[PDB]
């Protein structure tokens, strides 16, 4: 195979393999059998092995990692990553709704989402290319964990549309992976992680990306730092749009027109809790209309337009 032929073929393979990866990791619904992906993946590895200059950032072979950092550079969030206000009872939730109606002056719809137990992350894309991955940190300054996030399979290295946007969401470790990891640590005389949240946080703190690539971390994106590039006008629309551009979103969301529907949602997933492949510590209730979120604003700690109902 000539360099000229390999150059063209490599792009074809990346394109095809990344589409399969999108279906498998982002949609959780593969179209082809694994052996189909494996054969094409092997073909690409052979090409890259022969002509290493053909290796690119969006090549699926880079998911295994390789870089080892000495430490993490600071990662500023010019648009702050606020925290969430907490609610602990049906009372707190209805009180929240009352305060929201009092401020807005009319009934308001809420986009309800599961509160994934993990770590909040921020992903920056420029012209569709993944350029920065960061932890929330203290809200205004986090850690630059770009290299580690390159190994997180559900994180796209190149979006289909060449858009420049910074999306945010949760990075977590599914229950099964958490269990297996702790067994592995027990086998190697290491301290186990107390919970999936800690396992995810500890994994993203590792400096050797090759180790992180093996931690089986996953994601659920739920917001955008700057809605400039995007068209969504409500949170529910934002979730659909995040999915449209290539990110993994949680399918269990629900738009509720009343606080009673909100409470019904909470009860529904409070029972379905144990059945999910990931842990959740509550429900996040968000004023759906962005125009109303803007009107409500933020306290110093968090937005006034959202509240997290924490499971007892
Ligand atoms: C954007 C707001 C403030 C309303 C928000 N903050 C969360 N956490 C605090 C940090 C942060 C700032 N920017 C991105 N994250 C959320 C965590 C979850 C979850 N744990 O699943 C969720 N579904 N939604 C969340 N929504
Ligand atoms: N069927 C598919 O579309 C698809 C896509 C990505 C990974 N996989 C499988 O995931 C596993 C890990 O492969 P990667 O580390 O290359 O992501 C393999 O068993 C592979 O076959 C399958």
């Amino acid at each position: 195979l000539t360099l000229t032929a390999a150059t063209t073929r490599a792009q074809e393979l990346r394109k095809q393999l990344n589409q399969y990866s999108h279906e498998y990791y982002v949609k959780d619904q593969p179209s082809v059998e694994d052996y189909v992906y494996d054969r094409l993946y092997k073909e690409l590895v052979d090409i890259e092995t022969e002509f290493p200059d053909l290796i690119t950032p969006d090549s699926p072979t880079q998911r295994v990692g390789g870089k080892v950092l000495s430490g993490f550079e600071k990662a500023p969030h010019d648009i702050p990553m606020y925290s969430l206000n907490d609610g602990f009872s049906k009372e707190d939730i209805f009180a929240f709704d009352e305060r929201v109606r009092k401020a807005i002056g009319k009934p308001v719809a809420y986009c309800c989402e599961l509160k994934i137990d993990g770590l909040a992350i921020s992903l920056r894309y420029e012209n569709g290319v993944f350029v920065r991955g960061a932890t929330r940190g203290d809200g205004t300054v986090g850690e630059n964990i770009t290299e580690n996030l390159r190994t997180v399979r559900s994180v796209p290295m190149r979006l289909t549309e060449p858009i420049s946007v910074e999306v945010r969401g949760e990075c977590y470790m599914p229950k099964q992976s958490f269990v297996a990891l702790n067994e592995e640590r027990e086998e190697n005389g290491q301290d186990i992680f107390a919970n999936p949240r800690n396992a995810a946080a500890g994994s993203l703190r590792q400096l050797d990306t090759k180790i992180v690539a093996k931690r089986n971390l996953n994601t659920f994106l739920y917001t955008v730092a700057d809605f400039g590039p995007m068209k969504a006008k409500t949170q529910f629309e934002a979730l659909e749009e995040l999915s449209a551009i290539g990110f993994r979103t949680n399918p269990e969301r629900q738009l509720c027109q009343s606080i009673d529907e909100v409470w019904a949602y909470i009860e529904e997933y409070h029972e379905k809790r144990s059945t999910l492949p990931y842990e959740i510590d509550g429900i996040v209730i968000k004023v759906n209309e962005f125009a109303l979120q803007d009107e409500l604003g933020f306290t110093v700690k968090a937005p006034r337009w959202a509240i997290a109902y924490k499971f007892p």
